[PDB]
């Protein structure tokens, strides 16, 4: 039900803004070439669904063997794929970022909120520009480097 007088279009949470800003970092902070594909809308999930790529943006930040997903296949297979999203969602949120903000492996794979998703990395991003480790790659400025607050300790 579109709004009427004040709405002519969906107030969708997609920017065509970042995503051009996302395919630069991501290619970047991986060293090598996964494969810097078209900087249209409609490949970025092929990108990610299949996962391999995701495992090279949370592997490129991580120093070797910290690196939490070592293993890195692109299986065709549509299971495999799937949980290859998994394994670095699994260290997304243990790295900082908040279950509350990232996605689902569906939600990608299948391409269903791709506004979830494509929000999730830009955390990704401007928090590692947070840290001093001097690992992030890419401008530093794509992302915010604002500190944000945290509540009281564990419990």
């Amino acid at each position: 039900g579109s709004s009427g007088s004040s709405g002519q279009k969906i107030e969708k949470q997609y920017d065509a803004d970042l995503e051009q800003i996302l395919i630069q970092w991501i290619t970047t902070q991986c060293r090598k070439d996964v494969g810097r594909p078209q900087p249209g809308r409609e490949n970025f999930q092929n990108w990610l669904k299949d996962g391999t790529v995701l495992c090279e943006l949370i592997n490129a930040l991580y120093p070797e063997g910290q690196a939490p997903v070592k293993k890195i296949q692109a299986s065709t297979m549509a299971f495999k794929q799937m949980e290859q999203i998994s394994q670095f969602l699994q260290a997304a949120e243990r790295y900082g970022i908040n279950t509350t903000d990232i996605f689902q492996t569906v939600d990608l794979w299948e391409g269903k909120n791709m506004a979830c998703v494509q929000r999730t990395l830009m955390n990704l991003g401007g928090l590692a520009v947070a840290r001093d480790d001097g690992l992030f790659s890419g401008d530093p400025n794509w992302f915010p480097k604002k500190s944000k607050e945290s509540g009281p300790s564990s419990g």
